[PDB]
């Protein structure tokens, strides 16, 4: 279904731009679909048929599309070998998944036992494929990873049908016309970008400008501004990156981003008024995940500091209330008919989330005056704050730029109960007296009506991009039955 919808689309604009790569490449729609088919004849000609499961070690690139798409229409599924995957992880991903063979791009040291590896040009064949009357796949076409867990991630399936109808439901939403132009620059393994970038793209008839996720953030702002971006999604970290590469700088010229999207973290009122006044864009925020697609969004052009988003049209919200006393705060449950179909083999996982009708996202969100919601964080991470429930993030947020801190991490004290009482993971600035980190510590907490059990250490767990790993700082610090570790 997904091949058609583009085979359809490319037949009405055959010479038009379709992707352009950062660094030169480009082809048009008509060009795109004859590598797609290509694409495919190679991998017949590798043996590799419907149902087959092809894993991906690939760098972004114009052909990783086509791969995309070519397994789409021979109704394969294709899953990603995820770079931070080393030998040990790749081989429970094989288990998992197991694939007829791993198409690869780079050098990279794979387990005894994996299935054959093939390098991605030579997939395309001299003479192409075309797609045969007849043929249509509505079923599984892709295996997706979650992240943020310390357990290897959940395996996550979605069918044809049910995405080409959460993506057509989002660009009709959103406002995505022929017009755009999208800048990605996230591997083509996450949702991220295939989902806000690639297919947002293509099923629109649309332009996709592939970038390096590795480049810098002043080489990526100066690509945003030369290929003509109107449309990308970031998360909050990369809107900071941005911000800092240009603060104090003449404004860069984003004029054409008209559609600026950030989700997938909490994004504050500040990082919304930084990018305002350094990168002149207003932030639109979105929400969603990869287990359920798009799900809301605030497209408005304002400064959006201080104000939620309102679904997608299409797509149905409610709160479970954390408390009868605050009906307009609880956990936000979704409703659609095109959802991911859950995960692959944990049945925990797919009884919490998946109930029924409704998709439980484990996310805290809260209705304002004005009827949109905030979505604040993971209901885990809820502290009894003044004011009302308060998300560590925020606290996190806060304590990191007006304490002489290196990092932070707030997470709440005890693992069952709703307190005022945090347990407070500090970083300290060695090269700052430990008087004004206790003052500047105190002043935030009280700012916020908290208790706090402070442990103060330079032996913070990391992830890949340098933030503290909570839920590796919870399983050390977190307080039991009898009192503080």
């Amino acid at each position: 279904m997904l091949y058609e919808a583009l085979r359809d689309i490319a037949a009405r604009r055959p010479d038009a731009r379709a992707v352009t790569t950062a660094d030169g490449a480009s082809a048009s729609y008509a060009e795109l679909l004859d590598l797609i088919d290509r694409t495919a004849a190679g991998l017949r000609g590798h043996g590799v048929g419907a149902g087959d499961v092809i894993a991906c070690s690939l760098r972004n690139s114009i052909r990783y599309v086509a791969l995309i798409l070519a397994a789409a229409r021979i109704g394969a599924r294709y899953v990603p070998l995820m770079s931070n995957f080393d030998r040990a992880d790749i081989a429970t991903a094989l288990r998992l998944t197991g694939p007829r063979m791993i198409v690869t791009d780079h050098q990279r040291e794979f387990p005894d036992q994996a299935p054959p590896r093939v390098r991605l040009e030579t997939l395309e064949a001299a003479t192409a494929s075309p797609r045969e009357a007849g043929e249509r796949y509505d079923g599984l076409f892709r295996s997706l990873w979650t992240s943020g867990s310390t357990g290897f991630p959940k395996q996550m399936v979605w069918r044809q049908d049910r995405f080409l109808r959460e993506r057509r439901r989002w660009l009709a939403d959103t406002g995505i016309t022929a017009d755009d132009v999208f800048f990605c620059r996230h591997t083509l393994d996450v949702a991220h970008a295939t989902d806000l970038h690639v297919f947002a793209a293509l099923l629109s008839g649309a332009e996709l400008v592939l970038a390096d996720p590795d480049a810098a953030p002043d080489v990526l702002l100066r690509q945003i501004a030369e290929r003509r971006a109107t449309a990308m999604s970031a998360l909050p970290r990369h809107y900071e990156e941005y911000v800092r590469a240009a603060a104090g700088r003449p404004a860069p010229d984003l004029s054409r981003l008209r559609r600026p999207l950030c989700g997938g973290a909490y994004v504050s009122a500040a990082q919304l008024t930084d990018a305002a006044e350094v990168l002149g864009i207003h932030i639109r925020q979105i929400y969603g995940s990869t287990e359920f697609g798009l799900a809301m969004g605030n497209m408005s052009d304002v400064l959006q500091a201080g104000v939620g988003m309102v679904p997608v049209e299409g797509v149905g919200v409610r709160l479970e209330p954390l408390a009868a006393d605050r009906p307009d705060l609880g956990e936000l449950v979704l409703i659609s008919d095109c959802t991911s179909e859950g995960y692959v083999g944990s049945d925990e996982a797919n009884a919490r989330t998946f109930r029924g009708e409704e998709f439980w996202t484990g996310d805290v969100a809260q209705r304002g005056p004005d009827g949109t919601l905030r979505v604040l964080g993971r209901v885990t991470e809820t502290l009894a704050a003044a004011g009302g429930p308060l998300l560590a993030p925020v606290l996190d947020e806060e304590i990191a730029a007006g304490c002489p801190v290196l990092e932070t991490a707030a997470l709440p004290a005890h693992p069952d109960r709703y307190s005022d009482e945090v347990l407070l993971v500090l970083h300290p600035d060695p090269d700052r007296p430990e008087q004004e980190l206790r003052k500047a510590v105190a002043e935030v907490l009280d700012r916020h009506g908290l208790r706090a059990s402070i442990r103060l250490t330079d032996d913070i767990p990391h992830t890949p991009v340098g933030k503290p790993d909570k839920p590796a700082l919870r399983r050390r610090w977190e307080s039991g039955a009898l009192g503080p570790v």
